[PDB]
């Protein structure tokens, strides 16, 4: 796997939990079940990157632990209406934490990233960034995304890009644009098809977790 | 670490994530949502004891995954008022889990283990069994509970006993009472102390999580 | 329906969800979700109960609201492993909530109420109580709770005691003996059988939250 | 109030809790928990305009209840990224219901409705509609919103329109494009300001849940 690739641990139970959202048999209400699982592990890898420092606990009875306290700020951002599934799964792992949205698409007529839709934390620039998206299939969307982070102040080697499962395709895509980005999957699956889903993939994620 | 404990690797994040829970300044709200995150890592931990089988899995599209199937039934059996504070990280990985329920003292006549109160599965003997007691301190409760599963069948290394943390002690004499039951732990610390709370420690477990 | 019993409208909605949850054929999974959404309408009815004094709000930009304010403090308190189903609801509803535990028998031998486990708030007797037991059959397990809180300070017209069914029988003990406690339930059903469940019921609450 | 236009009790307790999601003290952690409890009761309310048949149910031990079965199929539909926020209330009210979505903004250029993103159940003509949007101030987005959702076969009278808060102009504005839709709000207040936010309101709902 390459560099700033980080794969979740390819575990049996791993295994057999994306065979389940992986299944055309499963149906939305344990494909949202076992997504969220999922994202909630993806979220936990992430978190594993964020820096600490030591510090002395003080624990009831006069004791003292020697522990350590997060010196990340962070914030989710999500980016297709898909990325919005995986909001629950950070906020069940960071309490309260703040979650932005971008909604960005290439101009049809200059084919130049255009901005539908932006709310960030006003202090986004000091924060870590968990960038939320299902499926790493081109990396269109993301890759336009981190444009507007970083355009926002956002260090790029505080950006890490969650997504259940990437093509190899996206992966060289958004690394070629923005190698200093981590990206956090679950699953690196073999191709793209011709409406440019991940083969052999899960269908539509976000379909399958909404409407169908 | 002793054979048959497996401790929840010690990361940097980790180590913050207890540091929360530790903390006496730390208050319920997030004492409670901590305290959850934690005990969803000690139960994907022990689902990662459970067994699989190679499967096709059958992806839309057409698409063929070589993927894996659980092999375990399981249910959780929580033990003292305070495991009851667990079931919902279990269920928030297991849809819909069995969850059962054993009450059990030392007959303070007899000193002989009498039995409260126990609802379990009517198929138990078959099933993966997550013991759930925050904190393995002396290990007294876990240890009649464990006595009652493998009256009512339980196979003993079909046993996972779930703690946020353990004193050496209670590992001592669960593990020289119950040696092929795993002990799932996400710490463990110094000693005991004259009313048998583990220190350092993080207080009593139970009054945090649920009165104070 | 008598002084001091309080009975969520029965509406069409009502009646449908109370369906889902009797209906014999209904798995753990939906038994389980549909209970959760009826426990947290039995918080909201007993909410209701509660004082509050006026008070002016100031929102965003400069303007005042004329709004409201709690005057209760509250926690909960369950009395069986079945009250502890509807620890999450109560806390879906009122933000970390503090929740207690009686745990309490006839003394077989005695006959009179012998104390297994008791964990309550400090401050307890500052506090409105909702007692939290999901069938009113007898009521014989919640008559001894009660007498445990009011020996502990609670005011008698501070206790609410939340149920998803009654039976008569269950009613008139308990208002026998504690005529100013609100009972708060979603249905009154028919009598009890020869085991002392309900009639038509649900069958056994418990088992099927739990374990069948 | 106006025909069609359906206001949750003015209970104390509801008002206490808008005191608490209206106060501009109030800090996001117990702001979403707050507002996430108005929208189930949102979501009750909605789900209380729907149909049923009367029919037995079969209880265990051979007893028959007279109960009733839902006859409206539902999904939920956000309109705006506030919206979003909606949605875990009614999934926590119906269990894993499809949920939509409709982004469509006035064309600059044309001054005409222009979607940006649409995704809808396949069988949404045959379905109930909740159409979710925290806050009704001048309506404009759930117009040109519900006109998408006519245009794909939803009945008039099968759209349900929740909101948190509304005013009196938004609901004028709606009411007299679509008179037929019903309007669920939980309060109206008094007038917009030149920014066309809702007062006294709440400031802004969407950077309040998820961002400051
Ligand atoms: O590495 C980390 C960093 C942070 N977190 C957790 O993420 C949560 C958000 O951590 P933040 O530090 O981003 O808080 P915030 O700025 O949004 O908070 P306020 O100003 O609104 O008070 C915090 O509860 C923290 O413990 C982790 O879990 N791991
Ligand atoms: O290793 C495992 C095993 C099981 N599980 C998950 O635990 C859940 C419970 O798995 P069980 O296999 O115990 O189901 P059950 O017997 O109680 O189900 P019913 O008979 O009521 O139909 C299942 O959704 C499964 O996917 C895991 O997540 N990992
Ligand atoms: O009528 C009420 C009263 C209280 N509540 C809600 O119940 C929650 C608990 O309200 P409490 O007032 O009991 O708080 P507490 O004493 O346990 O809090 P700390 O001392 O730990 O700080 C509070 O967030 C309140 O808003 C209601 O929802 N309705
Ligand atoms: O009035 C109602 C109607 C429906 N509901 C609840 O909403 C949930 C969704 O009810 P639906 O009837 O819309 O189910 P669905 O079509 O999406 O289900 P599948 O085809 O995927 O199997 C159901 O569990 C129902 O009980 C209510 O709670 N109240």
């Amino acid at each position: 796997v390459s560099k700033n690739v980080i794969l979740l641990p390819q575990t049996n139970q791993l295994i057999g939990l994306y065979s389940i959202i992986r299944d055309q048999r499963t149906k939305r209400g344990d494909f949202v079940f076992y997504s969220d699982r999922i994202i909630r592990l993806l979220v936990e890898e992430g978190l594993n990157q964020l820096p600490v420092e030591e510090a002395i606990i003080k624990c009831h009875g006069g004791y003292e632990y020697k522990g350590a306290k997060f010196l990340g700020k962070i914030c989710g951002v999500s980016i297709v209406r898909a990325g919005e599934s995986m909001e629950m799964g950070l906020r069940d792992c960071c309490r309260s934490v703040r979650i932005g949205k971008i909604l960005i698409q290439r101009d049809e007529e200059t084919a130049l990233p255009k901005l539908f839709y932006e709310k960030l934390p006003e202090d986004i620039s000091e924060r870590y960034v968990f960038l939320l998206d299902p499926m790493l299939a081109t990396g269109g969307s993301a890759m336009m995304a981190v444009e507007v982070l970083l355009a926002r102040g956002v260090k790029m080697d505080r950006i890490l890009f969650l997504n259940l499962l990437a093509a190899p395709e996206g992966i060289k895509a958004f690394q070629d644009k923005y190698p200093d980005v981590k990206i956090i999957t679950g699953g690196i699956d073999e191709k793209l098809d011709e409406n440019k889903y991940i083969v052999p993939g899960l269908g539509d994620f976000g379909d399958r977790y909404y409407c169908i």
